[PDB]
């Protein structure tokens, strides 16, 4: 029942050339209607790729795999502004029609918001994490969650990968 955003890996070690899959998940986020996150990694050691195809993320790549914020009746808008050469992923998605969403009264409070492949480029210990950035003032460790009143949500835990 604890409210959280988590970045979790299926496995955290592999051989060079294999792809580690990171899943970004939300849990018990009250009246959840959108988010923005900033995730950083060492681009010399890991490369952000599509989990299925292995195709390198570019600046506009919005990650696949979500199980929430998919109802077209509420106007989902995806924005990506990654800088993979600098090891930065930054992407956001929210329902525009939050009036129609709130009016139905059923909130999507838990689920997957992204799946991201990380292809291993070197045999070297490394970390992937949510991290604050000056382009996101008022964030909680590089995360912002929004509700169906269009307000910023607080009080949740940011769970980093082990």
């Amino acid at each position: 029942k604890a409210s959280s955003i988590e970045l979790k890996f299926d496995r955290n070690k592999g051989e060079v050339g294999d792809i580690l899959i990171g899943t970004v998940r939300i849990n018990n986020i009250k009246n959840f209607a959108g988010f923005q996150v900033n995730i950083v990694y060492d681009p010399k050691v890991l490369m952000a790729v599509d989990p299925e195809t292995g195709k390198e993320f570019t600046s506009s790549t919005f990650p696949p795999g979500r199980t929430v914020l998919k109802n077209n009746a509420y106007g989902p808008i995806q924005i990506a502004d990654n800088d993979p050469e600098k090891g930065i992923l930054n992407f956001a998605l929210a329902y525009s029609y939050i009036a129609g969403y709130k009016e139905t009264g059923v909130a999507e409070e838990s689920g997957i918001i992204a799946k991201i492949g990380f292809k291993i480029l070197q045999k070297k210990s490394t970390a992937v994490k949510f991290q604050d950035t000056l382009s996101m003032p008022g964030a909680i460790s590089g995360t912002q969650l929004f509700d169906w009143d269009g307000e910023v949500i607080t009080g949740y835990e940011v769970i980093q990968p082990d």
